[PDB]
């Protein structure tokens, strides 16, 4: 029964997954500081030619876009990962303001919305799996701020209405998630986890350092979103978002000076 409001927020998940105390927990605050430099990682590659959207599904928590991962068809190479991690979904996490809803922070600032395309390593079979596994995920962390309408967002967008309430799913095929992507590939990576229960330590984290733009308009729908089921009380899908959790014994390497 877990969520985000005050009774079953981030603060309450350690009683009932008491790793959200662990080592590696996500996300962090990117200390660009800190953050060494790592000469030895390769570019990133991003094969999203023959990804296949098949549903758009609200989950009581956030909205997610499903991708057909039976094959090789969205998958993510390079930089930090050895072998292929395949597309399965990606979701945002939001704010209910302009100055708050990312997940992870860059000098603890706090950006508008946080893209996550989540990967699952092949060599595990299946998402089920891999999650077991501290190289098992990799999710690719977009940051997005309020500015400039984007394009590559208006389909996700438009969408939003037809699964407003907890359980809705729609029909999202033909998506294309090259288009939320920014024009730079430079990151961050470090060790992580999941940012929601259970909170699997399974995650190599890549946060992109180039942010995307996207119009009041767009992320006021997102805003729109419902936690609860239809015919419930209505309570609007906002501040879905983990704070910040201690980097301990981990270091973020960067893929640019
Ligand atoms: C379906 C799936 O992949 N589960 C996720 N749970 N938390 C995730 S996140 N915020 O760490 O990207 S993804
Ligand atoms: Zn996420």
């Amino acid at each position: 029964h877990w969520g985000y409001g005050k009774h079953n927020g981030p603060e309450h998940w350690h009683k009932d997954f008491p790793i959200a105390k662990g080592e590696r927990q996500s996300p962090v605050d990117i200390d660009t500081h800190t953050a060494k430099y790592d000469p030895s990682l390769k570019p990133l590659s991003v094969s999203y030619d023959q990804a296949t959207s098949l549903r758009i599904l609200n989950n009581g928590h956030a909205f997610n876009v499903e991708f057909d991962d039976s094959q090789d068809k969205a998958v993510l190479k390079g930089g930090p990962l050895d072998g292929t991690y395949r597309l399965i979904q990606f979701h945002f996490h939001w704010g209910s303001l302009d100055g708050q809803g990312s997940e992870h922070t860059v000098d603890k600032k706090k950006y508008a919305a946080e893209l996550h395309l989540v990967h699952w390593n092949t060599k595990y079979g299946d998402f089920g799996k891999a999650v077991q596994q501290p190289d098992g995920l990799a999710v690719l962390g977009i940051f997005l701020k309020v500015g400039s309408a984007k394009p590559g967002l208006q389909k996700v967008v438009d969408v939003l209405d037809s699964i407003k309430t907890k359980g809705k799913s729609a029909d999202f095929t033909n998506f294309d998630p090259r288009g939320l992507l920014p024009e730079s590939l430079d990151y961050w990576t470090y060790p992580g986890s999941l940012t929601t229960p259970p909170l699997l330590e399974c995650v190599t984290w890549i946060v992109l350092k180039e942010p995307i733009s996207v119009s009041s308009e767009q992320v006021l729908k997102f805003r729109k979103l419902n936690f609860n089921g239809e015919g419930e009380p209505e309570e609007l899908m906002v501040d879905n978002w983990r704070p910040a959790q201690p980097l301990k014994n981990r270091q973020i390497k960067a893929s640019f000076k």
